[PDB]
C-alpha cells in the first residue's frame, strides 16, 4: 500500500526518486512486497508481481546495514532467458549513492527462475543475484550497468527487502 519505508531514510528516498523513470511521475510509491510482511520465499515474490503493470524498485538492506538494489523495467517473473529493457538500472548507497544505468553494452537485464533472481548477465558473474530464499545474495561488477560491486563483499546476506511499485 501507500505507506512508509522501513529501510530507506528520507534523503535516500529523495535520491532514488530523482532516478525513477518519467513514466512514474505522478504516482505514489506502493509497497508491492516486503520480506517483513510477506515472507522470504521467492515464489511469494513472484506471486506479488502477478497482475502488476509498473516498473519495480527492489530495495535490499543487507546484514551490514547497507542498502542497494535495482529498478526493474517490468514486474519480476520466471523467464527462460533474459528480459527487461534499458529502463532497468542498479543502485547502491555504499560507499555513497550512485545509480548505474544501462551502458548499451548488452541486453541481459533481468533473469528469473525458481531458485534465483538476477540482474546484468551475459558472461561471468551477474551484477546482482538473490537466491530462492531471498537470503544469500551475490554482487559484482558487470557490463550491462557498468557498476562496481554494490556491497562490501561479493557475498551478502539479506536483512530485509522491499519492492515498490508506481501505478
Amino acid at each position: 500500500g501507500n505507506e512508509p519505508s522501513d529501510l530507506l531514510e528520507a534523503e535516500q528516498i529523495e535520491k532514488l526518486a530523482k532516478h525513477l523513470p518519467p513514466r512514474t511521475i505522478g504516482y505514489p510509491w506502493n509497497l508491492a512486497f516486503s520480506t517483513s510482511k510477506h515472507g522470504m520465499s521467492i515464489k511469494t515474490l513472484y506471486r506479488a508481481m502477478q497482475d502488476q503493470d509498473s516498473p519495480m524498485l527492489l530495495v535490499i538492506k543487507d546484514s551490514d546495514g547497507q542498502i542497494f538494489g535495482a529498478l526493474a523495467s517490468e514486474p519480476f517473473k520466471v523467464s527462460e532467458g533474459f528480459y527487461g529493457t534499458g529502463e532497468t538500472f542498479l543502485f547502491t548507497f555504499y560507499p555513497e549513492f550512485e545509480a548505474y544505468k544501462w551502458t548499451g553494452d548488452n541486453l541481459f537485464f533481468i533473469k528469473g527462475d525458481m531458485d534465483s533472481l538476477a540482474f546484468g548477465g551475459g558472461s561471468g558473474e551477474f551484477g546482482l543475484w538473490l537466491d530462492g530464499d531471498l537470503y544469500h545474495g551475490r554482487n559484482h561488477s558487470c557490463k550491462t550497468f557498468g557498476n562496481p560491486m554494490l556491497s562490501m563483499k561479493e557475498d551478502f546476506f539479506v536483512q530485509d527487502i522491499e519492492i515498490w511499485s508506481f501505478e
